[PDB]
């Protein structure tokens, strides 16, 4: 599913990400915007091998399994496929224990790069209230 921005905003706050961690909701769109585009089919290559997966881009690496990672974590105890579903729940649930594992959002090189510092709450501007 490709998202609304607002819509998509609405489905994190209710699944808890509103000041998880510190960070407020329009840090946690403005990453998915610039990570995924909103869309929860989302896949792409890292060149380590590993592939990133859905509206948040959770890497094979450490946190999802796929199968054709060597050395995968799978910390998130969960496939990659279920990561590019119609309903954030799982990617959500993911993104909490990464941003929970040390280095906050920098986990995301895209907010690093991209939304950090900036105006994040541009990204729930007319949403509602």
């Amino acid at each position: 599913k490709v998202f609304g921005r607002c819509e998509l905003a609405a489905a994190m706050k209710r699944h808890g990400l509103d000041n998880y961690r510190g960070y407020s909701l329009g840090n946690w769109v403005c990453a998915a915007k610039f990570e995924s585009n909103f869309n929860t089919q989302a896949t792409n290559r890292n060149t380590d091998g590993s592939t990133d997966y859905g509206i948040l881009q959770i890497n094979s690496r450490w946190w999802c399994n796929d199968g054709r990672t060597p050395g995968s974590r799978n910390l998130c105890n969960i496939p990659c496929s279920a990561l590019l579903s119609s309903d954030i729940t799982a990617s959500v649930n993911c993104a909490k224990k990464i941003v929970s594992d040390g280095n906050g959002m920098n986990a995301w090189v895209a907010w690093r790069n991209r939304c950090k510092g900036t105006d994040v709450q541009a990204w729930i501007r007319g949403c509602r209230l």
